RNA sequence: AUUUUGUUGGUUUCUAGGACCAUCGUAAUGAUUAAUAGGGACGGUCGGGGGUAUCAGUAUUCAGUUGUCAGAGGUGAAAUU
């Protein structure tokens, strides 16, 4: 029927990446960042570049066969926070109103089994 | 050792007092509770109590292979990178 690529989207709070693979992953498809779409540093990471490059990497996407996707959202994750980033909302429904079909949507953060040592000192970063 | 038998002094048994030694007889013969103090034993437990080994887990970083291609990082905004 479709043929599934895998849409790994990892949305920092400084940036979004939009990645389709193959379903193994060791293919590259098309890899298309907020950052690719403004010039202002401050919103690389804004809701509306991510659906900017959503919408490039759907575009990509069906010239090369992929007709559905499977969605694996990620946040920095890490020692770092477990919560996605704005762009991250955006991409995903930028994706399903492209004519892209979703498969299976899953959260892939990293999240450590502890850990080691966060940055910022013990007393934090204080603002 | 007072006292003799007094004519004065020697003799060692009764004697009395210890002080002990054995036997026998008397006797209701002789050991306070177990502290809602403690200690100890014992019986099933219960704990992220300790020590020595041992076995996970993802994460982080670094490296190897792969894939694409222009940015990535970081911030309130940036720059160093
Ligand atoms: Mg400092
Ligand atoms: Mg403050
Ligand atoms: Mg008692
Ligand atoms: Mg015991
Ligand atoms: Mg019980």
């Amino acid at each position: 029927s479709q043929v599934f690529g895998v849409a790994r989207i990892f949305a920092s709070f400084n940036d979004t990446f939009v990645h389709v693979t193959d379903l193994s992953g060791k293919e590259t498809i098309a890899r298309v960042t907020g950052g690719m779409k403004v010039k202002a540093d401050r919103d690389e990471s804004s809701p509306y570049a991510a659906m900017l490059a959503a919408q490039d990497v759907a575009a990509k996407c069906k010239e090369v066969g992929i007709t559905a996707v499977h969605i694996k959202l990620r946040a920095t994750g890490g020692t770092k926070t477990k919560t996605p980033g704005p762009g991250g909302q955006s991409a995903l429904r930028a994706l399903a109103r492209s004519g892209l079909r979703i498969g299976r949507i899953e959260d892939v953060t990293p999240v450590p089994s502890x850990s080691t040592r966060r940055k910022g000192g013990r007393r934090g970063r204080r603002l």
